[PDB]
């Protein structure tokens, strides 16, 4: 039986800017680095950056909607978004759903998000206003 | 301050086989399904499957090393991997470069992994058998 997410691995084209982004800009904890990658943590999340010459710096119009959302409190959301904006981090989508969300790109174009709110919060909102075709279990 | 992964969203090309894969084959908990997506959980992980006409079925030689690993116990690992094998689930990697792992593909070619062990355990193993140039913080 699967018990959770063990780790997220992002392929990166250049290790140093990716470490700077996740550790310094985003505040994640750097535990180890080697010639071709790094291990960081963000709360329970184990993040691996893996240096990969096959990683393309990918414009957001050229990638699908796969994305990775990090938790932040409502109280901290606006100042973290402003930090990303000060650093010139590009936004790939505006929020139109429940709960605050900021949609931003990493140096290689990985699609990231800051989100406030749990699955339980989302399901409660959907119960009251279900999406088209929505069934609950 | 970022506190972990809020959710993982995978773009899918065909919703029904993707729901079946994550719910029926992998055993995750299906909470809701609508015309364009589904919400599942795997332990504390919130997984969203999002129907995306941009998603392409991607062979593993065409994608980079970005991947998503799920936790499984030492007692369950081998039989779960063998069941995926017997079910014809495609693979993408054989060499265990990061411990006890099974590397497999979802219906769209998302790179998945079963892994036994925590980040702390991987750091301890790496101290004995470090990756080239490895530094520990
Ligand atoms: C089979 N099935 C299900 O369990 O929930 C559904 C929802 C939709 N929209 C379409 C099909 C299903
Ligand atoms: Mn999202
Ligand atoms: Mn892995």
């Amino acid at each position: 039986m699967l018990s959770g997410l063990n780790h997220l691995t992002l392929a990166v084209s250049q290790l140093a800017p990716s470490v700077a982004f996740y550790q310094q800009l985003l505040g994640m904890t750097l535990h180890a680095r080697w010639d071709s990658g790094a291990y960081l943590s963000c709360g329970d999340l184990w993040l691996c950056l893996s240096l990969d010459p096959q990683r393309r710096v990918t414009p957001p119009e050229e990638s699908d909607y796969t994305h990775y959302a990090f938790s932040i409190s409502e109280a901290d959301f606006a100042s973290f978004a402003a930090r990303l904006e000060a650093a010139g981090v590009a936004v790939w989508k505006l929020n139109r759903s429940e709960g605050a969300s900021h949609y931003f790109l990493d140096p290689d174009g990985h699609k990231l998000e800051l989100h406030v709110g749990s699955l339980a919060q989302r399901l409660a909102a959907c119960r009251e206003q279900p999406y088209k075709g929505m069934v609950f279990f």
